């Protein structure tokens, strides 16, 4: 219906919009800057979700799944701190400006040791027209972007590289993953985990959810 | 820019859009009814394209790159007319009411004896409301699609079946990938081959493509 629909969105107050199929019938996804929508193909009818497929024996959160592959489609844009020895992989939407983001990258050696990976998205609490998104954008766009974060986050200044690099990408994509807070840790099966957890209780948490939900 | 891009349709006379991703700076792919652009984030230029990646040796279509994945993304939707010894897969895009349409099915056993495997998509020349979208769309719907192209195409009535397939995807597609008229027969690698070649030139035209195209 798919032009209609962004006549709806044109009055229900929407900006960055990306209509994707959904897998009902007279139906479409819709990503926002706000939350994942579904919408009737006549753009009439919006519903919440999130959206489950029971055709089987558990319900699967297909609306976590096609943000888990964007997700996995933003890898190249993510800062990666490599566990040594590597146990498990957390993706943490995360602020310069936010105190216990602060507090967070000041252990990162402790998750490392630990074997937590950490993989870093840009998440400004102010919103994207704001001083966070251009700090961070220019963080994300350095050759080097560990150093550049390390760097901007231990107070040095930092001359500000530029690409085609966009937070409002990653910002949305917390938003649409429930994010409402930094640092908000997403697991690798899409669970998000707000807030901050110590390097110790974060490894006793992710041993204790991944013999839980292994699947035996 | 991805909401003022739909502005710029709503000016350009545009009905089923849909916005993908571009692997260019700042601009997006702009799948139309009419054909594949490419549009500035911003909405505010267009270019016709097809668009190339060069970072290699030789220069690939990453439109019919695309369009390979949409065209694949539709095998469920296909009428299928397997050879018994599969030696060539085409795509055709076809028309009930076509005249020539009509010649290529009747020789569908001499294609498969020859090991060409036909593939039908939903091509109606008189577009998208019209009676052939309409009988298309019951054929498509029907229990064995087979049975009922084979039923339609020899004279038989054939009560309507409904579902949830569209011809408007199948038909926007073969726009898209420069079908201007049936029967069009697609190839593996995306090249469009207008109109008519009997079972025999057809064969013939294949196994020669086949020996240019390989990579040795």
């Amino acid at each position: 219906d798919d032009a209609a629909i962004q006549q709806t969105l044109a009055k229900m107050g929407i900006k960055s919009s990306d209509i994707q199929p959904a897998p009902v019938a007279g139906m479409k996804t819709v990503l926002t800057n706000s939350g994942v929508l579904y919408i009737t193909d006549d753009g009439k009818h919006i519903i919440q979700g999130p959206m489950y497929d029971v055709s089987g024996t558990a319900p699967v959160n297909v609306t976590n799944k096609m943000l888990l592959k964007q997700l996995n489609a933003l890898e190249k844009e993510m800062i990666v701190y490599k566990a040594p020895q590597e146990k498990h992989v957390i993706t943490v939407f995360t602020d310069i400006t936010c105190g216990y983001c602060h507090k967070l990258h000041e252990q990162m050696a402790d998750y490392n040791a630990l074997g937590i990976t950490v993989r870093y998205l840009a998440f400004p609490r102010q919103g994207l027209d704001s001083d966070a998104e251009k700090e961070m954008k220019a963080i994300w766009c350095a050759k080097d972007k560990n150093k550049a974060f390390d760097d901007v986050m231990a107070g040095k200044s930092v001359a500000p590289a530029s690409c085609d690099v966009d937070i409002a990408d990653h910002y949305a994509l917390g938003v649409q993953l429930g994010v409402s807070g930094t640092p908000a840790v997403v697991l690798s099966n899409g669970t998000l985990v707000p807030g901050y957890q110590p390097p110790k209780e974060m490894k006793e948490f992710l041993d204790e959810h991944q013999k839980m939900t292994s699947g035996k």
